[PDB]
């Protein structure tokens, strides 16, 4: 049950469905390229997104085969199997929901091995099935393997735009085990030859990027061997080897596995394999971004527009936090009332900062007013900002999602940078109509600059996030115009 073959030269065939465009090497049955038509390469582009790729500058393939004592893919048994395919192109026909691509190989002793890819319409989980006919008079020991192979360094077009994200979206390997429901493996750890070597009863191995994932999900009754491997020259690998299966003389056997190669849609992935939906990287705030997205998607089932759904989610969470905003408003009201007492205490005590502080903090403690003051609503807005940010940057459904007028991508920044200036205009409205609890000119000096510093803040942030806080502060303004 040991030994994974290297890539071999062979005839290439195409396999097309409505959502997948695969190139498959007949030697071994590896997927060398995979295109997703339902996801354009970039906004306003007719090219499909390229997930798997075999290129001189970059490699990313999903390999599989039969290893073990008698597995033809085992290098100890010779060269990789050169399967025979009847035609070079396989297309999903109209009215047909399922497409099968069989590949056969007969060894010198008469044993036949059939690798058949089974695809279905609108489905990103491709089934890789094996059928082995034993011709000899002693059993065959066969083990299923599946390997994901990719260059460690992404090709130059990797990064642009002056590190718009302070921390990039994750790109690397990951796996799941009945003991560890989801763990991540860095390519750099693999590059240092510190490899994974664990057992798992079921589970899956995977490779991840911002919006798309590849994964091998074994289907057997034994204990698999999940592994990573530094193949060298900057090529990382993760995969699995199944428990060996015996095939007695004159008997036929069947081995199954599933390959996911598509977008990180949690609803669709959770049905293919348990915990597979966790491949989406919601950052450290996973426990709030996943609920936020689930309800945002729930709103999308009614409105049908992701931007308006973000406008609605702002109203929802402005309502859940209204007692907190009203308590802070009550707190800030009493800070305005105590300004004459704190100026009179300052002129009574003199230049004694310590007892001025204790007396100010004690008077603040008697009638509950927040010592943090004006930056407390900025403090509690810090998790929701990061939560919504990781939700927009991690949800494939929001990728290239339009809103209205000049916004055709809620996940991307405003190309005209008009939304970040609009939010600064609303903040300039807020600070002017509100008493803004000004007491010292030094800290007040930066408060007049807050509209523009916070404008250039949102200049490199997703339009869907800027949109949220735009209508969030329109709710703030509408409240104080209706009270006054």
């Amino acid at each position: 049950d040991q030994g994974v073959p290297a890539s071999g030269q062979g005839k290439l065939i195409s396999v097309k469905t409505d959502v997948l465009d695969l190139t498959i090497n007949t030697r071994g049955g590896d997927v060398e390229q995979a295109l997703l038509p339902a996801y354009p390469k970039e906004l306003n582009s007719t090219q499909p997104f390229q997930l798997l790729e075999t290129s001189p500058q970059f490699i990313y393939q999903a390999q599989s085969g039969l290893t073990g004592r008698d597995g033809p893919d085992n290098p100890a048994n010779g060269p990789r199997p050169l399967y025979n395919v009847e035609k070079d192109a396989y297309v999903l026909a109209e009215g047909q929901n399922e497409l099968q691509v069989p590949m056969t190989y007969t060894d010198a002793a008469g044993n036949t091995f059939t690798k058949t890819f089974v695809l279905k319409r609108g489905d990103y989980a491709v089934n890789v099935n094996y059928n082995v006919q034993n011709a000899g008079e002693k059993p065959l020991e066969i083990s299923t393997f599946g390997q994901l192979k990719q260059s460690i360094t992404l090709p130059p077009h990797l990064d642009t735009g002056s590190s718009n994200f302070a921390l990039h979206t994750f790109r690397g390997a990951a796996y799941s085990t009945p003991d560890e429901k989801y763990e991540k493996y860095k390519f750099d750890t693999i590059a240092d030859n510190e490899n994974l070597n664990i057992s798992s009863k079921g589970g899956w191995v995977a490779m991840l990027q911002q919006y798309f994932a590849t994964a091998w999900i074994p289907h057997n009754d034994g204990t698999n061997n999940f592994y990573t491997a530094n193949l060298g020259n900057g090529i990382a690998a993760i995969g699995y080897k199944s428990q060996p299966v015996l095939v007695q003389p004159g008997q036929t056997g069947a081995m199954n596995s599933t390959l996911w190669v598509g977008p990180e849609i949690q609803d669709k992935m959770a049905a293919v394999a348990p915990h597979l939906d966790l491949t989406v990287d919601y950052g450290w705030l996973w426990f709030i971004s996943q609920p936020l997205f689930k309800l945002l998607k729930w709103i999308h089932s009614f409105v049908g527009n992701w931007g308006f759904s973000i406008i609605i989610i702002t109203f929802i969470v402005r309502g859940i936090m209204y007692p907190l905003t009203k308590a802070q408003y009550t707190s800030m009201a009493k800070m305005r009332m105590l300004q004459p007492k704190i100026q009179a205490m300052r002129e009574r005590l003199g230049d004694d900062k310590q007892r001025i502080s204790q007396e100010m903090m004690a008077l603040y403690k008697a009638e509950k007013v927040n010592p943090l003051g004006g930056c407390f609503p900025l403090l509690i807005q810090m998790p929701i900002f990061l939560a919504l940010y990781y939700m927009l940057m991690g949800s494939v459904e929001l990728r290239q999602a339009p809103f209205a007028l000049w916004i055709h991508d809620l996940s991307a920044q405003d190309p005209y940078y008009i939304l970040p200036i609009l939010m600064g205009v609303t903040m300039f409205f807020i600070q002017k109509m509100s008493p803004t609890t000004v007491t010292d000119p030094m800290q007040q000096k930066i408060m007049t600059f807050m509209p523009v510093i916070f404008t250039v803040f949102f200049l490199w942030f997703p339009s869907g996030l800027v949109l949220y806080y735009i209508v969030s502060n329109l709710v703030t303004i509408i409240q104080q115009q209706l009270i006054y």
